[PDB]
């Protein structure tokens, strides 16, 4: 129902991410679902995500408006799942929830864990990677993870 992406810069990854399930889920007709992302630093905040990132996801009929903006303590609340790209993501993630006194119930997990090759749990950075060969790993790290989740959500166990 409610899924937020979490990547440190919220301007690679996580807006991937977003995009791509956002694509799932209507090839899928599903509902009622809401995806959205965010960051872990000011860095990239405010701005559109990086356009190398754009350009890989309109190559796949995606595109994205999507603003990097901080996580927030009302997202703990908000959400279903929260999910890391790193288990910096991770850590910082279960930090913050253990901070906010009702505890929250939102789901806080590596997206990569839902690969099942635990040599391909980690989806890197992007970021500073010269060339598209960062992005593509990601985005088919991406795309499988995604891909392996909804076969979980909907499956009866
Ligand atoms: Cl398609």
């Amino acid at each position: 129902m409610k899924v937020l992406f979490v990547s440190i810069g919220n301007t690679c990854r996580s807006p991937m991410a977003e995009a791509i399930l956002k694509h799932l889920v209507v090839k899928r007709n599903l509902q009622d679902w809401y995806v959205d992302s965010a960051g872990l630093r000011s860095w990239n905040v405010g701005l559109e995500p990086q356009a190398r990132g754009q350009q890989l996801l309109k190559q796949h009929g995606l595109k994205t408006n999507h603003l990097g903006r901080m996580i927030s303590a009302q997202d703990f609340y908000d959400f279903d799942y929260i999910f890391a790209m790193d288990n910096s993501n991770l850590l910082e993630l279960e930090h913050m929830a253990a901070s906010l006194t009702p505890s929250p119930t939102c789901k806080i997990q590596l997206l990569g864990s839902y690969i099942g090759r635990k040599e391909d749990e980690i989806i890197e950075d992007p970021y500073f990677i010269q060339g598209m060969g960062g992005f593509n790993a990601a985005y088919l790290q991406i795309l499988e993870s995604c891909e392996r989740f909804l076969q979980h959500y909907k499956s009866d166990d």
